[PDB]
């Protein structure tokens, strides 16, 4: 019993993590086979971020105007390159610690665990959301860019996401480890905004339903909406609509505790209107929405790695 | 900016986790060196739940009777002994993964890291608190006992908690790593409540020093207390009371953000008044006390 935000186990990624030095700015590196990748903003002065010419600036660089360090052992840059926002530093050694891993690029309203890292020594694990408006509510300190996210399955790393900035308001934004970003953002010291966010509403479904498997039903009533209904509710809530690929992939959710999905959206229809009644969801007074339906099923049925 | 409930890296972790096996048993160990140490109820059937006489069940066991499993290697057991209600099991082998660790027994409110594992594989990483009563609300299934909580200091691995047993209203009992058990609690299956459970009162205070810290001061007033007058109050919501030790330990937060303790105090006995009315404080709509002060400064700077 019980439900808590459940990070991935991290080992296979801390063996990743190095340090990358150009000039005075130091970051975060991931280092797998013979690449270390890092953001390409680690070659801009201050004064640089404000206008960049990434080409322009790195065709300026040479393997030397590169430190890494991988713990107290100087790795040797013999090359460098750029993949969209990403820089890619050839090394002469490969990684002994590389586990099996790929590039992915995830969706918004999909969760992962962000490795939060500084002069490539990890400090803390998270686990959080892609929000709808494709930032990240992190929590990340001056030299925190170069960290990466990540989920696991079975023994192979699916690295999805690398920090790159803070926005004014205090999110996050980065790109995929093919240097795309994630959201309408550029890595330049310019005023930037994300959109209005929405709430991950099949993500709060999910949650509602690891609620009922753990004992918490007293907002289960015996109504049931339909699609049409709730997501016009769900709109003027800024709640994402509901698709019926969602209510496909909260089926076996569903079947379990026996309670239909809209039959569950009578119930989060009802708490969107009325509120939560002075009570409380699993140890929340808000609605969840960083679980999936498979971070619940998981959870609730202990999937390991 | 940005503040998020952080778990410790696992890595250091999961090279030390193994799945143990005795009867029909099975549950997790933790290797270091060469010891696996696992909860002592490994060895009880069925039959031995409401009143195991671990000291006869354990007398009766040869090092074969132990299935020790590190990954795909089985590990040979060639000896074993009992300290409180942890097994310590001898092995053959070392285990090369073995950080720098040491055993350290905490206090309530003390936050740490969960690796949760089933069959000696981690399932995933959390952080929470161990409650004033003693237990913890933590995430577990059957098979999940044996896993351990821990703290990272530099390199420096301090295990703190190994998990035993989940009490009927669903919340964790477990032991240190010499196995005295945290609270009054006992492993076998008869009645146990554990206490009311109040809130960490030092910790909330903490995480609304972090919360002006990254910009948000809507909730202070002009207002201050006494010690006293704060504890009356507060011990009326179940808060647990506020000692003079929790004050100098706020010290350096009450400094670095110009507020004194006592008029932080004053904000959240209006908080307990008033509730939130629809706002959020980094971003929950309760007051969170599973930061602690020495949490809030590792995050914030
Ligand atoms: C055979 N067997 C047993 C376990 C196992 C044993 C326990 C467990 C162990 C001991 Cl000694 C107990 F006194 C105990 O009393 C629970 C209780 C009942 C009624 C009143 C008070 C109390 Cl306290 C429980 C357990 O609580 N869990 C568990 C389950 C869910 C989450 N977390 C922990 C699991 C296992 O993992 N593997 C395996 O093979």
């Amino acid at each position: 019993s019980g439900f808590r935000k459940m990070a991935f186990p991290s080992g296979k990624v801390e063996g990743c993590m190095v340090q990358v030095t150009c000039g005075t700015t130091t970051l975060n590196g991931l280092w797998l086979d013979d690449v270390v990748y890092c953001p390409r903003h680690v070659i801009c002065t201050s004064e640089d971020m404000l206008n960049p010419n990434y080409e322009d600036l790195l065709i300026r660089k040479s393997n030397h105007n590169f430190l890494v360090q991988a713990g107290n052992v100087q790795l040797r840059v013999i090359g460098h390159s750029m993949q969209n926002c990403v820089l890619k530093l050839k090394v002469d050694t490969a990684n002994p610690k590389t586990p099996k891993y790929k590039f992915v690029r995830i969706q918004p309203g999909q969760t992962f665990s962000v490795l939060a890292c500084y002069n490539g020594s990890p400090s803390g694990v998270y686990q959080c959301a892609m929000r709808p408006n494709f930032t990240i509510k992190g929590s990340f300190l001056n030299g925190s860019c170069g960290s990466v996210g990540f989920n696991i399955d079975y023994d192979c790393v699916s690295f999805c996401y690398m920090h790159h900035m803070e926005l004014p308001t205090g999110v996050h934004a980065g790109t995929d480890l093919e240097g795309n970003f994630y959201g309408p953002f550029v890595d330049r010291q310019i005023a930037q905004a994300a959109g209005t966010d929405t709430t991950i509403t099949v993500n709060v479904l999910a949650w509602l339903y690891a609620a009922v498997i753990n004992g918490d039903r007293w907002f289960l009533n015996r109504f049931t909406t339909t699609l049409n209904d709730f997501n016009l509710v769900a709109m003027k809530y800024n709640y994402e609509p509901l698709t019926q690929d969602h209510v496909d992939i909260l089926g076996p959710l569903s079947a379990q505790t026996g309670i239909a999905v809209l039959d569950m959206c009578a119930s989060l229809k009802e708490l969107l209107q009325n509120g939560m009644n002075g009570r409380t969801i699993l140890g929340s007074a808000l609605l969840e929405d960083e679980f999936t339906p498979f971070d619940v099923v998981r959870q609730c049925s202990g999937v390991t790695f």
